[PDB]
């Protein structure tokens, strides 16, 4: 359990092995690497999709930022 890192590794490794060392930027997921719209989208689906929430629209504009994306697994998932 490293913060929502964890479950962000998983998700852009299992969708694009990539380097997380431009990820966790503390600034955005699709507009600080400038990866891509859809596959940011896509890893991030699936770590929601595996958290069991109730997210969609809001964890693209939330996993963008550290403190959002850990404000997001800490508030929903408790472990």
């Amino acid at each position: 359990l490293k913060s929502t890192f964890d479950d962000i590794k998983k998700i852009i490794s299992k969708q694009l092995s990539v380097e997380e060392d431009k990820i966790q930027m503390n600034s955005n997921f699709t507009k600080d690497l400038g990866a891509d719209s859809l596959d940011l989208v896509e890893l991030i689906m699936a770590l929601e999709e595996k958290f069991n929430v109730t997210i969609s629209d809001q964890d693209a504009l939330k996993i963008n930022t550290v403190q959002d994306a850990i404000d997001y697994i800490e508030k929903n998932n408790k472990q």
